[PDB]
């Protein structure tokens, strides 16, 4: 029940927090499952980045102190990760799997690209200038990763 | 999925189903929006979505080995259902419009990713006309996302 812009921001930020926490487990499996070590290396590097982004949200919460992470499961992200795992189970460890796994991971990143774009806007509107900057850092990383995924997808 | 063509046809059927579901969802969301600008944005994008359905249909009529498998895109169904849940969790004001724009951007970015993959793959399989039509859709989805960011920023006019 969202009655303020602040309610919306905190709900979305908790949504994304859960998405990040889930991704820490999911990306490890996907790196394992990939045929190319290039794709496995990208999945691992982004696992380290995802831990960094979780820490950024923790920094936002610690600084604002009127903000409290709501414990909720991000259902969308859970679906997207599970769709990646279904790719791994429906394919041999060949170039076909790598194509479909890149595709699933880009769906993951673009979920995040949308989410962090909204979070930046809302934090700017509510006056959380520092939080907006941290969220913008995370946004840019997500966009960078999708771009690298698109490259591995063509290369 | 044993070949790249199979991945292509599976994703194309997924996107087709997604576009079909968006035809219903975008109209309901236009109904629910508080701002007349947001409702007009949703309706115009409904018209564009119908065009994108037509593009995939033309690709299908043109390739003739390609066959849409009747399936449900569960991801898109979840994203639509979350936009509808915003409507039921809010009054008809700028709070609803902020959260509804957010949900619509999540839908759009599912599609941006999907169509980016479909373009990449169609270029590999030799469906040049199809790759060009899919790239037209990709650019539309991207533009819709930018228009939503503008409306998100214009949603609040305090300072
Ligand atoms: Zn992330
Ligand atoms: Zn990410
Ligand atoms: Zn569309
Ligand atoms: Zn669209």
């Amino acid at each position: 029940n969202m009655k303020s812009i602040e309610d919306v921001f905190i709900h979305l930020l908790s949504d994304t927090y859960s998405a990040e926490k889930q991704l820490t487990r999911g990306l490890a499996k996907l790196a394992r499952a990939a045929s190319s070590e290039k794709l496995s290396a990208a999945f691992n590097a982004h696992l380290e980045e995802t831990q960094g982004q979780i820490e950024r949200i923790d920094q936002i919460i610690e600084q604002e102190s009127n903000l409290k992470i709501k414990r909720m499961k991000c259902v969308a992200m859970e679906g997207l990760i599970e769709e990646a795992n279904e790719v791994v189970e429906s394919t041999e460890k060949n170039e076909v799997r790598d194509a479909a796994l890149i595709a699933a991971a880009q769906k993951v990143e673009h979920y995040e690209i949308a989410s962090y774009g909204t979070l930046v806007t809302l934090a700017e509107q509510l006056g959380y200038k520092k939080a907006a900057k941290l969220l913008a850092e995370t946004l840019e990383e997500e966009k960078q990763t999708d771009v690298k995924l698109t490259d591995l997808a063509v290369g």
